[PDB]
């Protein structure tokens, strides 16, 4: 009964207890994460997720990506009949990850608590409420992802300072949050325009130049091979957290005669072309920390948020910046917000 719901930029994600335990939903597809997408079909169909995500491109006009950005303004957006204020298209994410727990469940829902990044401002919770309303659900109450993600990790001892490292598809956030059992947001940062999207898309530029290389041959201006080179390089950067070394092997991407495009990126040619990504989270964690005026080593606890955190460069990279603490470990990281949720909407209902 009790559920919670990280409403993301790029993704969103839907958990509910069962026992006092948080369980993470699968959609309709078979995914624990729903792109935070919508778009209306050149015939009134909405279409919400990754049948979003996949036509995106091909119904550029139509499709909506990152109304998240747009949540506390009058921005709109219209379709044929009617406009449509930023907390309508978000509800429609609502509905479908609705629909999606309901069948996971067999029973029905109405009431979730949902998250919010800490710079919100009243106007932008407030927008978040609406499209819970419009989606035939009751908002209870409603926290930041950084309170949520320490949730996840119950971090209720007595005092405590946790840094909260957020590198979403789309954004960066860092907070410093002070634990006495209660938990306020000291300090933030980030760069809003800072995610992992940003680390798959220099993998696709790295692939378009090796192949022009190869064959003269610009793909940019071909829209079938390129969305297969985004496919691929998603995998490719997958397989680089684990691997130090992977193949990307496209057969017969176009023509002039078929062209096969193999190539192979190596772990620290994939750090290369991402050095300024990743160097742009310094002065961002940097800052929280002069605002709150605290020795690093006084960090009691770190939780990484993102599944971009799982890229060794940044786990790295956040050993040094935070004196060698190992982060904690457990909760699926780009489940984290969503799971504190369904922990909160539990304490309540």
């Amino acid at each position: 009964r009790a559920v919670g719901i990280d409403l993301g930029t790029t993704n969103s994600v839907v958990s509910v207890l069962e026992g006092g335990d948080p369980v993470v939903v699968a959609n309709s597809e078979g995914s624990r994460t729903t792109p935070s997408i919508v778009a209306f079909a050149r015939n009134g169909e909405v279409l919400v997720g990754q049948p979003a995500k996949n036509q995106a491109v091909t119904n550029v006009d139509r499709t909506v990506r990152s109304v998240k950005r747009h949540m506390g303004s009058d921005w709109s957006i219209e379709i044929d009949g009617k406009k449509y204020t930023a907390p309508e298209i978000s509800a429609r994410i609502l509905m479908k990850l609705k629909r999606d727990a309901e069948a996971y469940l067999g029973e029905d829902i109405t009431d979730a608590v949902i998250t919010t990044p800490a710079y919100f401002n009243d106007a932008q919770r407030q927008a978040t409420k609406d499209a819970g309303q419009i989606a035939g659900l009751n908002v209870l109450r409603i926290v930041n992802e950084p309170t949520a993600a320490a949730l996840a990790y119950g971090l209720d001892k007595k005092e405590q300072r946790i840094l909260v490292f957020d590198l979403g598809g789309g954004t960066f956030d860092v907070s410093l949050l002070e634990i006495g059992g209660v938990v306020e947001v000291r300090a933030t940062s980030g760069d809003n325009h800072l995610g992992g999207d940003d680390w798959d898309q220099r993998v696709v530029d790295w692939l378009v130049d090796k192949f022009k290389g190869t064959s003269g041959i610009d793909l940019t201006k071909d829209k079938m091979a390129m969305q297969r080179l985004r496919e691929a390089a998603e995998k490719a950067k997958i397989e680089l957290s684990s691997s130090q070394s992977t193949s990307i092997n496209l057969p017969y991407i176009t023509v002039d005669n078929p062209l096969f495009l193999d190539e192979q990126l190596t772990r620290a040619e994939f750090q290369r072309i991402t050095q300024d990504l990743l160097d742009r989270t310094r002065k961002p964690f940097q800052s929280v920390i002069a605002d709150t005026g605290i020795s690093v080593s006084e960090i009691d606890h770190v939780v990484l948020v993102g599944g971009s955190t799982r890229m060794p460069a940044v786990t790295d990279l956040v050993k040094e910046l935070t004196g060698g603490k190992e982060p904690n470990k457990g909760v699926n990281p780009d489940e984290v917000v969503a799971v504190g949720a369904a922990l909160q909407a539990g304490v309540l209902k």
